[PDB]
């Protein structure tokens, strides 16, 4: 008996117990007489087309791969439930929050951002923490990160940001000039860059990190009154990080450390959990907040906006087939039930488009039919039909146009969205020069202690040293604007590296 | 009360009876408040991205279409059963034939060959008649036509043949020069061309035509002895044809005549049926047959090879959703259960490759998961995994490699294929100059009467008149080799047309 | 010598003249020794996998088809140029209008709306008239119809509208109940329905119809001042229509009448042309227009908004390969150069999303690389990379993130869009009960004469008679609201039909 | 000045020199005014659909990824030429070998086998070494490995083999039980397993390894006489390997070591080269060879079959865009010009099917149109048309059916394949119990010295220790059959590990 992950096949065999092996078939259910040799013209002659067993198997092997996710390609998944522990029905009418003790099944995927499918788990990166709630009002996807903020505040920069974090288009190598050119030109990134290069840049697996919705969302109650909120889901296992040295070692010894850790925890009954909270901001408070409350590079200070407990997330079930339940899972931030809505955060608005769009490419037009993606606790009834790999009844003979006089599905006025008046011209507004430094200073001065500040600067200088000097200079200038000691410490370390 | 096809929606409404309309949802199951107006900035302002209801619906509409079939694009489908009425277990051990009274569910699709999706039913063309038998040993697809023969006898000519029958690559028009250039250069086509231009070139809907497997197949019994066979399925409603004049009228008044006729027959309880027969030829008889018994341009004369009754096909159920059950159905001639095998017919051998191949393109890698294609009366267990739109459990945690020591599916030696010794070099053998005329003469002289012979020549000349004279001449020369009167009658009619 | 379309292959042969035939190759350029017979084990043995010539050809044949367009599937195309004849640079700074005599190459596709790829040209339907202008500021796609208006004024109804015009989801038949249920429930359709059932519902091929942009667009001049406009392109060959009887006959005798007519006109030097005009409306006039000037069911009366001549469209070149240049052409209304912009027409706004979206599905992510779609008179330089079937250099080693310090492409402030303030809440505003009848009455009373009014009512009643009585009644009620004689004439004809 | 790979962008900038930056455009060539901010309703309002610049860029980003290769996903590429140095025209009429000094352009891709796109270069694995020769008779793809043999000798086992080498289907972890269960059950693997776990299992980058065609091929001369051959391409830089300790370190410090090493070598003018040899075996020698000469687990001993020099491969050009020239390159073993043909090696026969098949999935039906895949030194002329992303002229108006009377391409009898008579039944022949040990013993005893034998056993035991004991036992039994010392050394090391 090794760890449960290592004993996967042995356990499968034992579960089968006395049962005879199934008969090996083709995809069309025809039994296979021999699957160890192909049909040839005599023992040393050529292969025949009529070996359809061979072609059937090989053609399917040839088509096994699908495009990886454009970001967050490397991941781990699990299933469990969300349980309401407190009443927030004064803020939201969403059915997922309807009453204390209400349990909703969930699916979760954890990931890194930049690495491809075959990359190591224990690298410095933000972590994805996506949660799908299968509610009676349809799926709610809260597609969070292990950070409350992000590097940029306008979505039209997101492809550029990702490109700068991935491989050089010619050499196919990671490129420090690209990374730091972009970040030095876009100092809105300082806040998340400070988080990334701190100790929480490398969590000790997925169970020891927090998640955040990051964006401001809108909650709407039964009386049609709205507030703004933030979602926080805090680890009940405690924050725990890997040192740079342990992370580097594990990246070679166990590239799949995060997958293995989660699988073994759940398989041995150590079910990880998170406490789910909201922060709430009224429309009036949004008018007077000193920054843009919809700016993704900003947090809401806890003193002014305390955490309000809502419930807990528990993961208690491993995937049975990774490809089916983790590779093919799709989260769309636009999947929000009545009672939860988007705010004007420009980044969130961009995400409302991007996710269904990429899913139609990565998975296919009918990706919502895939079992893990199905809103299986709701009844889907609409006027959508057809498309490739339509795997359901395609809504049978129901009338396929709306409005109609034949009793087909009808809109539900109670589900109408919340209306707001907005003031201004319709145009492109520059946000590059919003406050880039104030909350970063609070982090550097008040949240980090002295050891942490030192590791932060060493982590930064270790990466920034590989960029050209003109880039190093612009970057240090930005850190100086945060705090003269931040910049000067980094510059000192760079001097040492550049001397070598 | 009109015909059942016209009352489809009224019937759907009535079945619903008292029930309240379903709630209209997004694809993710979220209820929709209003699906008749989009979200705008004031009553005359631009559209917002956060109208995800709009985008969800429009994105799905945008992806509704899949590639049509490369041939046989226009079709009609129905479901029913096959019932064994006689014992042929001495010829075949296939479970579908196991005992008298055994019923197997079937799916059928009827089609024309050359026309696209929006083309008329009542045109001169061969008709497809594809039958899928859902057996306990997996699906058996008998992908037949309403003719026992075909235009060509080598599969490498099939793309050329189809191209010559479709549109000019520049003008996008049907092109008589292409059609008759090809047929005049390939006189193996004379036999099927004679069938096509006879009265049975335009059946009166799908219920009044025969089907044929066309190819020689191989039947293998429980003792491992093999014979060759042909499959014939003869209409119990009787042969009935449309005149050229009625067909032309219907092509404008009702392009969907065949679909409507079949749907209304089944909806009013007039279930069409076919009697299913085989012809049998022993290996010794195959050695002495005066032609190639595996030549698709040849029949087996009934005197020497009588029809042996096997059972009946009955269609008694209409599709509930056409797209799901007819557009997405896939038949592969290579889906043959134990007891039925391919013969060396070169055309059949080519089809063993082509159909799964086109299906992976038209439908997708996992097209066998689509419900209508699923071998739902068999248990599929194998080492195939993953691929796009994997809509099942993907065989869970089962071991995915063979051989293994963990109890996963095993080959079944009884399902091994039948072995034959073949003699000769492995090379390309010319078949262009096999007998092109003998069976055609028997058809023209002995099967057709005098009225039929006249209509045949008028039908040919009506089409051939549009080709250039050099093509008309080569074509007439080929008909003359069949019978001097065949050619001379055609030439007389051409003279009249070319004079005008 | 027949018509040029019929002599396509003969002409190709003659152009080749003395030249020896090319050597037949595989797709990989390897010469083919024999493409008329497959490789077998002796003359009557099975087919070998090592016949790669066979597999190469068959695999490509198997993948020839792409999804047809979801609407406007059946079409004809041609190439030519647009020439400026008058100066409108006071209204628009677009380079296509820059100076008198400036010629821009164009591509055009004509189509019907509802019919599939194999359907007849001479049917009652709106006609598409899409024009792609290859300008120095990129492609401008004016994706027009042969009508200035449309059936609906909100884009979220478009899928329903199209579904009601296509096949019943169960029977796969055209369904008058669906058509008239939808139109009777949505009387905004009365205006376009009146146009459709008039004589111009069936033009005599594509050369004898007008085109219209239909939507209000915005023109912006060099000083940044904006007006609203409509585009009209009026046939220089004159309006000409097919009678219902001639159209019905041609639908059987020549389903490709429109393709053939256009091809033969251009091949014999009868180059069709259109005169290109705008109507202009100032922002002040838009405030005082008695209807919504952005309502697609409304025209701008010519007395108040005269046609201003701009230039001419001439078609003088046939496609060389239909698939490459007509089937794969993609028009996106969102392709607008500086000086032309969208208006708030809700329908236009919906189209800005839908077309690139469907193109990524029908053609592929890199459909703009396809030669006919390429902006070949502009230089494309941006931060987009990769995607399937990347057929170019993928912009070589250029920096792939923006902003950057390495000299890669830069934004051009002069191309900034025009800013407007809008007033109101962000919500769904009902437009179902805008004026549905006033302009329709003007059409019925003042534009049509008495013979035309009679044919209109006969055309309507001929189609509406097949719907159920409750639908006939609601429809007649709507026509009555237009004019008591309109409704009563239709009702009289229906009485006769329903009596039979 | 760092290494050339690190200075990629700086070099690009400098090449541009004085030039003004290009204008940033959309994909349709329209200039972009501002690409740093999206269009919103006022500074804190929602995003508009009419920001088509945003949608265009984001939709393309969303579709950047294509499926990775099902095996050999992680790779490095380069370009150069092949030069003939000796005359082998007595063995082969292929134009690539036509005369001394003849240069043919080549493309090469190097890879590992099992790792995904984001995996480390310096891991134990076979290495791919694929060479595409762009000849005048079309492309020749020699899709080799850095080993002359492989793990299996029947292609129907290849999917199982690959599955056993990849991730557990439930846990998504690499699984030693899977690896060693398969290899212990299939002792034909002993030969390649011995190579893999020797020092050459981890080469020092791609320049310090040999390549081999591995399979027996057939060479055919101008007189139509055939021999069998093997292809060997031996590094001119010398064999050099990484120690297990250095490889492990580099896997964390530089996952892209192989890419970087090759790029920097070529960029600094150190062009790597290989000497290209054949071994030749006559048909008579094939009859008397003591093993199956077409068995992929066997070599031809050099004493009996000496290396015959042919020419040299030189790599002297880096990719300009990795995605376009390396990710999208496709090699098909079936691309063989006249003078080179397949042998009956069952593994090679399987590959003739699998590669074009997977390419149609990974890249698309028209993947041969992609510039790097194009046979750009040959003229492609055939009857293939259409398919998605047809990016060429689609062969214009040429006749699209064969045979034809209009002067379109013609077969070339000189390119006919070589004919052979084969003897036996057409059936599945078992090869599991061919000689699994004799050549492995020669390797262990005569090729490896004593230090090498020790490292071999340590490398094996280090991996095998993680499998269950029953698997360890079966594996050791197989090594014992090779040589009692091989097995006993491994068993000794296992005892130590299992004790811990
Ligand atoms: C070498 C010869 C042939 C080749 C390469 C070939 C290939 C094809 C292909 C690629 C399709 C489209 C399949 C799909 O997308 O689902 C098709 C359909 C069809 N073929 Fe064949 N075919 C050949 C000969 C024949 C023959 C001889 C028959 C009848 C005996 C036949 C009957 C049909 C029918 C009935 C369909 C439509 C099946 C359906 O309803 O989905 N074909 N063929």
């Amino acid at each position: 008996s090794r760890d449960p992950a290592s004993d996967q096949m042995q356990h499968w065999k034992e579960q089968r117990a006395a049962q005879k092996a199934d008969v090996l078939t083709t995809g069309a259910g025809n039994p296979v007489g021999d699957k160890l040799n192909v049909i040839t013209v005599g023992p040393r002659g050529p292969l025949l087309v009529q070996d359809v067993v061979f072609t059937d198997e090989m053609a399917h092997f040839d088509r096994e791969r699908i495009p990886e996710r454009v970001v967050h390609a490397k991941g781990a998944g699990a299933f469990g439930y969300f349980e309401v522990t407190h009443d927030i029905t004064k803020y939201s009418k969403a059915k997922v929050f309807e009453h204390i003790g209400k349990k909703t099944p969930i699916a979760v995927r954890f990931s890194t951002v930049a690495g491809e499918s075959g990359s190591a788990d224990t690298v410095r990166d933000p972590r994805g923490f996506a949660v799908k709630f299968y509610t009676e009002d349809g799926n709610w996807d809260l597609v969070g990160n292990n950070t409350p903020i992000f590097f940029i505040r306008d979505p039209i920069l997101f492809p550029s940001f990702i490109h700068s974090q991935k491989r050089n288009p010619q050499t196919h190598l990671k490129d420090p000039d690209m990374v730091w050119d972009f970040w030095s030109l876009r100092p809105e990134s300082l806040h998340q860059v400070s988080f990334l290069f701190s100790d929480r840049g490398i969590p000790d697996g997925h169970r020891h990190m927090n998640g955040y919705g990051s964006h401001t969302f809108k909650l709407v109650n039964a009386n049609g009154e709205a507030v703004y909120c933030k979602f926080h889901y805090k680890t009940d296992q405690g924050i725990k990080n890997l040192s740079v040295e342990d992370a580097a070692r594990l990246s070679q010894e166990d590239p799949d450390y995060g997958i293995r850790d989660l699988f073994n925890a759940i398989a041995t009954g150590k079910y990880p959990s998170w406490t789910f909270y909201i922060q709430v901001m009224t429309f009036n408070q949004a008018e007077t907040f000193p920054f843009n409350p919809f700016d993704l590079t900003k947090v809401w200070p806890h003193k002014d906006y305390p955490l309000i407990p809502v419930g807990k997330l528990v993961l208690n079930r491993n995937p049975v087939n990774y490809f089916a339940e983790v590779e093919q899972i799709a989260f769309d931030p636009s999947n929000m039930p009545p009672g939860i809505e988007a705010s004007p955060d420009k980044m969130l608005q961009g995400r409302l488009f991007a996710y269904p769009d990429t899913h139609r490419h990565r998975l296919g037009p009918n990706y919502l039919h895939i079992p893990v993606n199905c809103p299986y606790r709701a009844r889907v009834a609409n006027y959508q039909r057809d498309g490739p790999m339509c795997m359901q009844d395609n809504q049978g003979g129901a009338p396929n146009y709306y409005p109609n006089s034949f009793g087909a599905p009808e809109q539900q006025p109670s589900a109408l969205e919340h209306s707001i008046q907005y003031s201004g011209e319709v145009r492109r507004f520059n946000t590059a020069n919003d406050d880039n430094v104030t909350q970063v200073r609070a982090f550097y001065v008040n949240v980090l202690n002295e050891e942490q500040r030192k590791r932060l600067c060493e982590n930064i200088a270790g990466h920034l040293k590989d960029a050209q000097i003109f880039i190093q200079k612009k970057a240090v200038k930005n850190f100086t604007e945060v705090h003269p000691d931040y910049g000067s410490h980094i510059q000192a370390l760079l001097d040492k590296y550049n001397a070598e």
